[PDB]
RNA sequence: CUUGUUGUAUAUAUUCUUUUAUAGGUAUUAAACAACGGAGAUGAGGUGCGCGU
DNA sequence: TGTCTATTTAGGAGA
DNA sequence: TGGTGCCACGCGCACCTCATCTCCTAAATAGACA
């Protein structure tokens, strides 16, 4: 397979930001024409024009006037059945004969072949291929009543196939049995899905054809592929260029055709391609025609590609370990009791408990929970509530955060003194990660505050909704992103997130090398794909407490609102500024309510900024060269199933039916599972079981294929609670709860 | 050219920064450890703010 | 009369 | 479900994560300049 190496240009280069901007504008004009004619023009018309004017007996004109494509619209060139080069040539020479992109050359006089046809136009065509070949549909949900039109119900069945992935009839049968068979079902939700399931069977193929028709019909409203204003990149493909080792140096030289002559661009050396290594030999003998110019941080970089041989190892199944990912007490918990057998490993929870100062702050049960976690093999102590004590100064966890931080930094300095580099790097990165997330949160909140200030200041008066044109033009003419305030905040946020990513990579590398050193052949992980959880608790804001809640002119003495609104009013969250007649004119977030809003934002943003569903990607990248491999398992009911029986907990019903027990019934406390273990130790030991048992490995995990770059040795196709729950029942992996 | 990017110092000084404050900016001192397939686009989501309901 | 660099073209069913 | 601990509709303007796909070629000829 082909890899990449970046190089930094050492001197001055003709490639400036203006050249790249001109390239980008040419991209935009070409894509604008393509989007304006994606269905209006036919392939046969373009081919006929070329044959009549230029008059060539070439294959790209013969295939365009063939009967397969003579009548079809322009977007069929981007489908995977049409010949790639033939479609490129037909489109390019039609646009060129017509001058449809307004091309008048370029500033550096770069060879028009290497700049226009095989540069921006080639990227445009390759982008429009991705759009067409993965064409989707956009349907807005709607509640269907008992007496509703056929068109409304027909659309909603297509909607449910799009979102919930209901292809086969078994997909519907599992989904209904997942929704139905649970304590306290929602009758309204089941009625809609049953109606749509009935409709799906009667028009199943018509649904699959109307989906395609609607996708093609929506392509008219497509805005086209647009090269963003923040790109600062340019790709040229040149068949004949040269890369030579610079004599008496560790650098390289790029000989490039620039305005009918040869230009030389000097490149800094790269430790990925060193003089005595085999990677320099592979790079220098197998590089490709791809050349990238990118301006990152006001500096020019050059990218290339080259071939390489991958010797990634196969799975072994001799010693496996699971791993759950959490946020409340530990970042990573394995499925292995710590018994002073792993080498290079240090227990930070078994370090915290050795100090009397920390345990004295612990209540009797909390102390037992920490002593519970300290026997497992854990990593990177993250404390969601203790960390928020840094921002919320009037908190109840403040003294615990101070002691935790002090002990952690003392351990860091001690490890630095004793020359234990891997452990020292790990501890320092844990400290820095905890510190940097708070900075990220502060910067995000400031961004929100400044945006609100700017919007209220502008005072956008718009005539009507439902259309952008009716609204004030200033709302599009002067958006908040343009002002200088927004740019500094985003720069600071990007820097903080970069630090976070680096620290996380260091921690994961530590974990992987610990597992690799002792002879663990496979590491199993959850298949995490979403981390954008909804903000499940947002207090009714000032606008929403007076408009949607209709509390604007009600009575404080007699509040005609919801029970939850009564709960909120009873506590001091709000400041109702009533008038002389006890009519509310304004409402203000008090200190308690504002702090609650900040807390909700803090925990919601923690899921994303720490890249919850991307640590398996780091483990895969480390598994590309290492001896330990990676297995991805479905992340359903792993923190809801017994690790000592490998069974689910299902209770009876009022009708005597076995249904699914609530997730909060097998989980009394968030740290304990009813089986008498730690839930993270339970969840990680569930994860290991799929790999451990040959039966479950074949049932849930895909067959081991050839080793590939960024590919787990074991992966999963099934995605969804209904899919996993259905398979769990069929193998009798179920026990009856009390 | 003892050479690229990113992470790692609770390191020295600062009438620096609450818009990174157990951290950064600005200017120094030091050491190794590690990872590195790049570009663009499209799509699905979540979240912020304003105008309406 | 070379001597380098830009620039077309690349299939398919049909036979 | 997973992470926590359970949550309003339209129009827009912006920022983030995560998934997926394209693409990384070679020969032969035409032209620019002496
Ligand atoms: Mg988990
Ligand atoms: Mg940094
Ligand atoms: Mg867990
Ligand atoms: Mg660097
Ligand atoms: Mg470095």
């Amino acid at each position: 397979m082909k890899k990449s190496i970046k190089f930094k240009v050492k001197g001055n280069c003709p490639i400036t930001k203006d050249v790249i901007n001109e390239y980008k504008e040419y991209y935009n004009k070409c894509s604008d024409w393509i989007k304006n004619n994606l269905t209006s023009i036919t392939i046969g018309e373009m081919a006929k024009f070329l044959q009549e004017t230029l008059g060539k007996d070439v294959a790209y004109i013969s295939m365009g006037l063939s009967d397969e494509w003579k009548d079809k619209p322009l977007y069929h060139l981007f489908t995977k059945k049409y010949h790639t080069n033939n479609a490129d040539n037909l489109l390019y020479y039609y646009i060129k004969e017509k001058n449809l992109d307004g091309y008048k050359g370029n500033t550096l006089n770069i060879g028009n072949t290497f700049f226009r046809q095989f540069g921006y136009f080639k990227l445009v065509v390759s982008n429009y291929r991705t759009k067409i070949r993965t064409l989707n549909c956009e349907i807005k949900r709607k509640k269907i009543d008992a007496d509703s039109t056929s068109e409304d119900i027909e659309m909603q069945t297509m909607y449910e196939i799009i979102k919930h992935n209901l292809n086969k009839k078994t997909d519907w049968d599992e989904f209904i049995s997942y929704i139905e068979n649970v304590e306290n079902p929602n009758i309204d939700n089941i009625n809609r899905y049953k109606l749509l399931r009935k409709c799906f069977c009667e028009n199943e193929n018509m649904i699959k054809n109307k989906l395609e028709l609607l996708s093609i019909e929506q392509l008219k409203n497509f805005g086209g592929c647009i090269m963003k204003q923040h790109i600062n990149s340019m790709t040229l493909i040149i068949q004949h260029f040269k890369i030579e080792e610079k004599e008496n140096s560790l650098g390289f030289i790029l000989n490039l055709p620039l305005n009918k002559k040869q230009y030389q661009i000097e490149l800094w050396g790269n430790r990925q391609v060193n003089k005595g290594t085999k990677e320099r030999d592979a790079f220098l003998n197998t590089y490709g025609e791809n050349i990238v110019f990118i301006i990152n941080n006001d500096e020019l970089y050059v990218v290339f590609s080259y071939e390489y041989e991958l010797e990634k190892e196969e799975a072994n199944f001799v010693k496996t370990v699971g791993l759950d990912v959490n946020f409340k007490h530990a970042f990573f918990v394995t499925s292995e009791k710590d018994n002073c057998h792993l080498d290079g490993y240090i227990n930070l929870y078994k370090y915290l408990l050795e100090h009397d100062e920390f345990t004295n702050l612990l209540t009797n049960d909390e102390k037992k929970d920490y002593e519970e976690l300290s026997k497992v093999v854990t990593f990177c102590p993250f404390e969601n509530q203790l960390l928020f004590a840094r921002y919320n100064k009037m908190s109840k966890f403040c003294k615990k955060e101070q002691v935790l931080s002090k002990l952690l930094y003392a351990l860091q300095k001690q490890l630095k003194d004793e020359n234990r580099t891997k452990e020292y790097i790990y501890v320092s990165c844990v400290n820095k990660l905890r510190a940097k997330y708070v900075s990220y949160f502060i910067l995000k909140e400031k961004y929100y505050e400044k945006q609100k200030e700017y919007d209220i200041e502008m005072g956008f008066v718009d005539d009507s909704t439902e259309s952008k044109e009716s609204m004030d033009k200033r709302r599009t003419e002067f958006p908040f992103r343009n002002t200088p305030v927004a740019n500094e905040l985003l720069s600071k946020l990007n820097n903080v997130q970069q630090d976070i990513n680096g620290c996380l990579k260091n921690i994961i590398n530590y974990i992987y090398k610990i597992f690799e050193q002792n002879g663990y052949k496979i590491v199993a992980l959850e298949n995490l794909e979403n981390s954008n959880f909804e903000k499940k608790q947002v207090l009714p804001t000032i606008k929403s407490l007076l408009k949607y809640h209709k509390l604007e002119n009600q009575n404080v003495n007699d509040i005609k609102a919801s029970d939850k609104v009564k709960e909120y009013i009873e506590n001091g969250y709000y400041e109702l500024i009533t008038n002389e007649n006890n009519e509310i004119v304004d409402a203000k977030y008090t200190e308690k309510g504002a702090m609650k809003v900040k807390n909700a934002n803090f925990f919601n943003l923690m899921m994303k900024s720490l890249h919850f569903a991307s640590v398996k990607d780091e483990f895969v990248l480390l598994s590309n060269n290492g001896k330990t491999q990676i297995a991805l398992v479905p992340s359903e009911f792993t923190s809801q199933m017994d690790s000592t029986d490998h069974c689910l907990y299902m209770k009876k019903n009022d009708k005597g039916k076995l249904v699914k027990a609530d997730k909060k019934e097998v989980r009394t406390k968030q740290e304990k599972h009813i089986n008498g273990l730690n839930a993270d130790f339970n969840a990680a030991n569930n994860i290991k079981y799929i790999v451990e048992n040959e039966v479950w490995r074949e049932i849930f995990c895909t067959r081991p294929k050839k080793a590939e770059y960024n590919v787990p040795s074991l992966d999963t196709t099934k995605k969804g609670p209904s899919a996993i729950l259905h398979m769990l029942k069929k193998i009798e992996a179920i026990k009856i709860l009390e």
